[PDB]
């Protein structure tokens, strides 16, 4: 899978918009998973992370290793603390990069 990471522009967008799904915590667990992404969010404006990308870092903190529980409280708690917002994910899920549609 592709590894990305993906710096989001809270400023202006004002929420993340994203559900997830799963856990990473226990041994044999598949790992936490984007479930939805809202309209109007940051996560969907930026257009690169889907539904089913693997979530594997919020900034510094590895979500790889948490209950759904925990993934949940770090998420938002981050979203409401000033600062930036940065996603790792494996794009298990498909990325909507930018392409230009025309030109003069």
């Amino acid at each position: 899978m592709n590894i990305i990471t993906v710096t989001l522009n809270m400023e202006k967008y004002n929420f993340l918009g994203i559900s997830i799904v799963g856990q990473s915590n226990e041994r044999g667990d598949g790992g936490i998973y984007i479930g939805s992404i809202m309209k109007g969010g940051a996560v969907a404006a930026d257009g690169r992370i889907e539904p089913g990308d693997m979530l594997l870092q919020v900034n510094d903190m590895n979500f790889e290793n948490m209950s759904n529980d925990d993934a949940v409280r770090v998420l938002r708690d981050i979203v409401h603390k000033p600062g930036p917002i940065v996603l790792t994910v494996a794009k298990s899920g498909g990325s909507g990069n930018e392409v230009w549609i025309d030109g003069p």
